[PDB]
């Protein structure tokens, strides 16, 4: 088709401008309409000192991207009736049973984790010193000493900053919802994934950790003029309403050993994401049910809450476009969105038909910045 070709000129011209500008170092872009994909590109460098260039298959470091994968995980083992929208969290980890600041300890729903209404929070949503810092509970990025359920006993300590259910607050729910797959499926989060997600869509490179170091793009982020490699530990200032100061640590994406964080600790290629999607737009025969990826879709969550600011709520596993009008993309009401602060962004339409997947290894121009908007804009022309 001259339209599919019209395309990769717009989508191309976005990802060779933002690179020559120095705003991405390298991306892997991916665009199905009804379940074909019509444009495939990586573009740039894994590593830029190395010169190595990036290729479809390169790996990255997920971070938010892990959880509607987690959510998927969820949404089956809920389709099979062993785990119910309604459980209790207590049910499953009968130690996680946080209070608000007054002493009264309220029951959260497994709802409530899905669409981040669970009252808990993320340290580097909290100022230094702030009470989780002062906890030392872990977001999943950075290098730590625990275990998941070590992290997680830290965070039961924590107060929840308001009722299960009454206002969306960005969270830790997915990491307690990991620990609860692995209640209902009684092994580690890494094979609750591998059983119930990885085999079933067939992924062929999606984990907790990577051993092939060479073809894990390299982490970067934005500075004065050009872009410099993460370092272990590194606190980057957050842009402004993303919360304050982050902890990242590249290598943990290589420790065997490392807590599995549902909420931002996976590893994957583009094309496992693109799965994930097409799966979360439509269903398949076997694995989800057509009515379950249109439950995901409601705003459980009303536009209210500005989740990816103006016209957007959240479902489960993303922000469901309300209103396309308010929030000034052409998507179309229905469309489930999220990203990654290591430098992603992912949504479907279901109206169009179409899956985007833009992976960068550029934090947070790829999350954040002008270029998941431009090629937002770039795919409907």
């Amino acid at each position: 088709s001259i339209a599919d070709q019209s395309l990769a000129k717009r989508v191309q011209g976005v990802s060779q401008q933002a690179i020559d500008e120095g705003r991405i170092v390298g991306s892997v872009v991916l665009i199905a309409r009804h379940g074909r994909v019509i444009y495939a590109n990586a573009s740039g460098y894994a590593d830029r000192e190395q010169k190595k260039p990036m290729v479809r298959e390169t790996q990255f470091r997920l971070s938010s991207v892990s959880k509607p994968y987690i959510t998927l995980a969820a949404m089956r083992m809920i389709e099979q009736q062993k785990l119910g929208l309604d459980d209790t969290v207590s049910r499953w980890l009968p130690w996680f049973t946080p209070a608000l600041a007054d002493g009264v300890r309220p029951p959260i729903k497994i709802r409530h984790l899905l669409s981040h209404t669970a009252g808990l929070d993320y340290r580097l949503s909290q100022p230094a010193e702030g009470p989780y810092h002062r906890l030392g509970i872990k977001d999943g990025m950075e290098l730590s000493s625990l275990t998941l359920e070590q992290n997680l006993r830290l965070l039961a300590q924590a107060d929840l900053l308001a009722e299960p259910g009454s206002e969306f607050r960005y969270s830790l729910a997915i990491d307690v919802l990991g620990a609860v797959l692995e209640q209902v499926a009684g092994e580690p989060l890494p094979q609750v994934f591998n059983h119930w997600v990885a085999q079933p869509l067939g992924l062929r490179n999606t984990g907790f950790y990577t051993t092939d170091v060479d073809n894990l793009a390299t982490a970067y982020h934005d500075t004065a003029a050009e872009p410099e490699p993460i370092r272990d530990g590194m606190l980057l200032t957050l842009p402004e309403g993303f919360g304050f100061e982050i902890e990242l640590a590249p290598s943990r994406a290589l420790d065997a050993q490392a807590y599995p964080s549902g909420g931002a600790g996976m590893v994957g290629d583009a094309d496992d994401v693109l799965q994930l999607v097409e799966t979360l737009r439509t269903g398949k025969e076997g694995i989800l049910q057509p009515a379950t990826a249109a439950l995901m879709r409601q705003a459980h969550v009303g536009s209210h809450a500005e989740t990816q600011g103006p016209g957007w709520g959240f479902g489960f596993g993303g922000a469901v476009l309300e209103d396309a009008q308010l929030a000034a993309t052409p998507q179309h009401n229905g469309t489930l969105q999220w990203g990654g602060v290591y430098g992603h962004s992912w949504f479907y339409d279901p109206q169009a038909a179409i899956s985007v997947v833009a992976l960068t290894n550029t934090a947070f121009e790829g999350m954040s910045g002008r270029y998941p908007l431009q090629i937002r804009d770039a795919v409907y022309g």
